[PDB]
């Protein structure tokens, strides 16, 4: 298991524009296109991302390329973030995957709400961090995925994905 396999499980693969759990236009392996309600706006974003006129449909190769770019962007965002980088660097490799998973799903705009969770993770207080992480809109709205990510932080194993 690695971050790509983990997120492929959590996000699935769809080759035509779909809506994510929040109702936003998405494609591929969880690639957000736009928060606008306009399907045309989503189609423009798709064509820009792929570099051709797609008509809302991509190939598996294209979905996997977008996915690699999106995982890399999440990692680089962590490494550029003064609050996230020290916590990330304190983690083992399996727990780093859980961190990337969260940033892939939620970005960085809500990092400050996770200040206490981040402190508990850096302190390696795994059970306490798991309890704190579940006190979130994230957990309530996507509980099965959040439970898998939280179990990964709690145990440092891939047990939730096996
Ligand atoms: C290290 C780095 C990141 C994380 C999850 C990020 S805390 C957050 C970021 N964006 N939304 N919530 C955990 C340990």
């Amino acid at each position: 298991m690695n971050i790509f396999e983990m997120l492929r499980i959590d996000e699935g693969l769809r080759l035509k524009i779909y809506k994510d759990t929040e109702g936003y236009y998405t494609i591929g392996i969880g690639h957000l296109l736009t928060k606008s309600p306009s399907l045309n706006a989503a189609k423009s974003e798709l064509d820009k991302a792929i570099g051709r006129n797609c008509n809302g449909v991509i190939t598996k190769d294209e979905a996997e390329k977008l996915f690699n770019q999106d995982v890399d962007a999440a990692v680089r965002g962590i490494l550029r973030n003064a609050k996230l980088k020290p916590v990330y660097d304190s983690l083992d490799a399996v727990r780093r995957c859980a961190a990337i998973n969260m940033v892939f799903q939620m970005g960085e705009t809500g990092v400050a709400g996770f200040t206490n969770s981040l402190r508990m993770l850096q302190q390696k207080r795994w059970d306490e961090a798991a309890v704190n992480l579940a006190k979130s809109r994230w957990y309530n709205q996507t509980p099965n995925r959040a439970k898998r990510v939280i179990t990964t932080f709690r145990t440092g194993t891939w047990d939730a994905y096996k």
